[PDB]
């Protein structure tokens, strides 16, 4: 049939090959230099056995909806339903819960979904909903939940996901530059608009810069990362902390840059309010323990002296401080991202090219020059008119609450907890609808979340894929992939390369739908289909967000052809006047006139609003606190001896892709997710490559597939987050997850008061060459289908 098909994804554009009606092909968009390997993954991902082929609901569910039996959620027995039966039941359940319990039992969720202007889950979901009645809302995400609310409060911007200085500026000015935590090369692989993957040619530079000795690289992580490994292990300084201490190496670095002078006085006095606050703590002056190289060495593991050096190194010259997301992923990460916003400030170098400090580096192609382009707003999740049902009582529970706390809610109902200055009462819910997120894949402590769904009435899940969480589910509905519809999308992210066409590739599969049709006919039901439409369909829409796309380029300067013209004749447009940018620079270079966005203006190294907050575990300045379990000495260290990191896949996005043969083949180990051991830590186990072992602690417990990697130091162990949740009983809570899932591991905690964001990476286990049946892995092939015979 039909070859080179322009379309984009999270993993990058393709031209797709299809061939008697089957996606077979997806090669690299000719624009692109550096593809990413997953592409490889999307005719798999459109064309494989746990497509959701139509509506289907849980047996019980069925017989007695909200009256069933919850303890059978995840035994994976499911009914094939027609469409407007499964519309129908949906909407009869709004009804019940907004006529039973009101706004506070009712909760949605979403999440990385696809790309596309047009066909965005989140906003089809929301929108829905919010014309049928009140809900509860959610603050924050999973990525950046910590460094989002200390950020703001002490540098005045949310900084995670924003543009940083020019590759071309810190390449030609960087002397040392500092990775904390961050893997640039296997993270840009995929970006929230279509990728254009030309941060990496930034990259290749970096690389020869670092192998003519221009340019040294300090990566600060317990493991030897991609990143690492690409700039070559002969050359990148490796400081191999233990897990979670961080933050006494950041002490320690700010210590050893106050005992030698060696920081910037006139940048603390000008740029910045509270460093004598925070001073007498840091030299032990008010509990006896300077926060020193020699104190720091004994929980980091890093020698005093080396300690010492990285902090003269980093003062010497021009610095650069790359810091990732991960290490604020865990208990108490607002300590750790404020803690390296302080070390910047120690050192002087904000606003410098190539100096300071950022946190955007690994996401959305950042440090690519911004051209002077066009970006598309596409369709919004908002609402002009009220709900049918208009009920404003929460019944005395909060109508917002941190997105990491919904299970908390569901098990603990009436709680209440702090929240970044600010009180919150946990509702009880009873209906949670997912579109475009995997809460199985997602959210923390899987046994936990088990007993939570079991207090749910009703729980709907809406995918193209047949995840953990519709294998937990009452109702399923099949959406399409992206491959089966046609939408348009920005072609890079910070750089604004570009804009590109969507084109459908293959029509609908079995009788999945577009979300926006999906909802369409849901809304269809309280007589708000046209509220929700807006009275066009698929191509009115994508004209409609073309055309408001062609009036922001006028009157910015920036010309973009007809829509016709270009969906069928042009299909990409490129934009072009790359921008050079020097983050902080504005504030550097004027303080006066441009002020950062905190009570002072000025950097908070002490907040005496964070301080007014009297939260213990977040104080008005950075502090050390002790973890409810840390690896090598800190607490369960002695019963669960290896961390376990829970790290971004090289081979997917999250738990998407992990269905596809194509990319498991080149990965699993044992027909399952790879765990990755150090070779000491493997031979004290008797572990070799490809041996089944059990990772486990007293919240659960997981099969995975050993690698033996010296990419690991002692006492550190990996299971990529995505792989998806496969138990071997089905539904009961304990049950071993037969694929290795690690948030079956992980422990459901808020990081603080402040943030109360997810603490995944808090996470120690043990892991033991298996001794058990090894059953066959039932992840990837849909669930048991159940008919009526009567
Ligand atoms: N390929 C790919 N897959 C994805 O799933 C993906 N997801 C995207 C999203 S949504 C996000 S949030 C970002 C992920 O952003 P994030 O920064 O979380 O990325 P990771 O690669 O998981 O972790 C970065 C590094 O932290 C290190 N690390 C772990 N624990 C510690 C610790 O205690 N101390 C120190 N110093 N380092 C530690 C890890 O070893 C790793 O090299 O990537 C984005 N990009 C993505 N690309
Ligand atoms: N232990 C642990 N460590 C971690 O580092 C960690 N990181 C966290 C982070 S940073 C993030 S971002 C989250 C990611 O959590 P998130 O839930 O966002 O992850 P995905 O696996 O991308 O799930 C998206 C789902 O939406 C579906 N989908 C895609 N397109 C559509 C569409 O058009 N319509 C519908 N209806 N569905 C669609 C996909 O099939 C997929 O199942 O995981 C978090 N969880 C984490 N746990
Ligand atoms: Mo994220």
């Amino acid at each position: 049939s039909k070859e080179g098909i322009l379309t984009g994804s999270h993993w990058g554009a393709i031209r797709a090959t299809v061939k008697d009606g089957r996606f077979v092909a997806a090669k690299p968009f000719e624009l692109d230099k550096y593809p990413s390997k997953m592409i490889a993954g999307l005719p798999d991902h459109v064309h494989n056995a746990a497509r959701i082929r139509y509506p289907m609901v849980r047996v019980d569910w069925l017989r007695k909806r909200h009256l069933s039996d919850t303890s059978q959620r995840g035994d994976n027995r499911f009914v094939r339903v027609s469409w407007d039966e499964a519309l129908d039941m949906f909407y009869e359940e709004l009804e019940r819960v907004q006529k039973t319990h009101g706004p506070s039992a009712l909760l949605t969720a979403s999440g990385w979904q696809s790309t596309g202007m047009f066909h965005n889950a989140s906003g089809m979901l929301a929108k829905a909903i919010a014309l049928h009645g009140n809900s509860v809302g959610t603050g924050g995400d999973y990525s950046t939940g910590a460094a989002q609310v200390i950020l703001p409060r002490v540098v005045g911007s949310m900084e995670v996901y924003e543009q940083q200085t020019s590759w071309p500026l810190v390449l030609q000015n960087s002397k040392t530059i500092v990775l904390w935590g961050s893997d640039l090369l296997k993270n840009q692989q995929a970006n929230w608009w279509c990728p254009d993957h030309d941060v990496y040619e930034y990259y290749a530079q970096l690389k020869a810069k670092v192998a003519a000795g221009e340019i040294e690289v300090i990566s600060i992580d317990p493991v030897v990362t991609s990143t690492h490994e690409y700039l070559g292990r002969e050359h990148v300084k490796h400081i191999a902390v233990n897990p979670q201490t961080d933050v006494p190496l950041q002490l320690a670095l700010a210590h050893t840059l106050y005992s030698e002078n060696l920081y910037d006085k006139n940048f603390l006095a000008n740029y910045c309010v509270g460093f004598e606050q925070f001073l007498p703590y840091l030299l032990g002056e008010k509990d006896g323990q300077p926060k020193d190289a020699a104190w720091a060495e004994k929980l980091t593991g890093i020698d005093a002296e080396t300690i010492r050096g990285l902090a003269r190194q980093m003062a010497a010259n021009r610095t650069q401080i790359i810091a990732g997301w991960c290490v604020q992923r865990m208990q108490h990460g607002e300590q750790w991202a404020w803690m390296i916003v302080v070390l910047a400030a120690m050192l002087g170098q904000i606003g410098l090219p190539g100096g300071g400090f950022g946190f955007g580096w690994h996401y959305n192609g950042a440090g690519t020059p911004g051209r002077k382009g066009v970006i598309l707003s596409g369709f919004s999740g908002s609402t002009s008119i009220p709900p049918v049902h208009d009920n404003s009582d929460y019944k005395g529970y909060s109508s917002t609450i941190p997105i990491a706390r919904f299970i908390d809610a569901i098990l603990e109902p009436g709680k209440v907890i702090n929240w970044n200055g600010k009180s919150v009462k946990l509702p009880p819910l009873k209906m949670c609808i997912f579109a475009g997120t995997n809460p199985f894949h997602r959210h923390q402590q899987i046994n936990r979340i088990i007993e939570g769904l079991r207090k749910l009435e009703t729980v709907i899940a809406i995918d193209n894929q047949w995840t953990s969480t519709c294998r937990f589910a009452d109702i399923v509905l099949p959406a399409t992939t992206q491959f089966e519809r046609n939408d348009l999308d920005q072609y890079g992210n910070h750089s604004n390369r570009g804009i590109i066409a969507m084109k459908q590739v293959v029509p609908p599969q079995f009788e999945a739908r577009n979300d926006f049709d999906i909802f369409r006919e849901l809304c269809r039901r309280f007589n708000r289909e046209e509220a929700f439409t807006e009275g066009l369909d698929e191509m009115g829409w994508l004209k409609r967000i073309w055309q408001e796309g062609v009036q922001q380029g006028k009157g910015r300067g920036v010309h973009l052809p007809a829509f016709d013209d270009f969906w069928n004749n042009k299909e990409y447009v490129e934009f072009d006047h790359p921008q050079m940018f020097v983050r902080h620079q504005a504030f550097r270079e004027d303080p006066d006139l441009e002020p950062l966005g905190t009570p002072s203006g000025l950097i908070e190294i002490y907040s005496k609003t964070i301080a007014d907050m009297n939260y213990d575990d977040c104080q008005g300045h950075p502090m050390w606190f002790e973890k409810i379990e840390r690896s090598h000495g800190g607490p369960g260290s002695q019963k669960y001896p290896l961390h376990l990191q829970s790290v971004h896949p090289d081979f997917r996005l999250h738990s998407q892709l992990c269905e596809s043969e194509t990319l498991r083949q080149q990965y699993t180990v044992a027909g399952k997710e790879p765990v990755f051991i150090n070779p000491q830590d493997a031979s004290a186990r008797g572990i070799r490559n490809g041996d089944v072992v059990r990772v486990f602690n007293a919240r659960g417990q997981v099969l995975a597939g050993a690698v033996v990697s010296d990419r690991y130091a002692p006492g550190v162990a990996r299971i990529h987050e995505g792989a998806w949740y496969d138990p071997d009983k089905g539904g009961e809570p304990g049950a071993l997850c037969k694929y290795g899932n690690p948030n079956v591991l992980t422990i459901d905690i808020g990081t603080s008061q402040l943030a109360q964001a997810t603490s995944a990476h808090t996470t120690l286990v043990e892991i033991e060459k298996y001794n058990g049946t090894v059953e066959q892995v039932t992840a990837f092939n849909g669930p048991v289908e159940m008919v009526a015979q009567c």
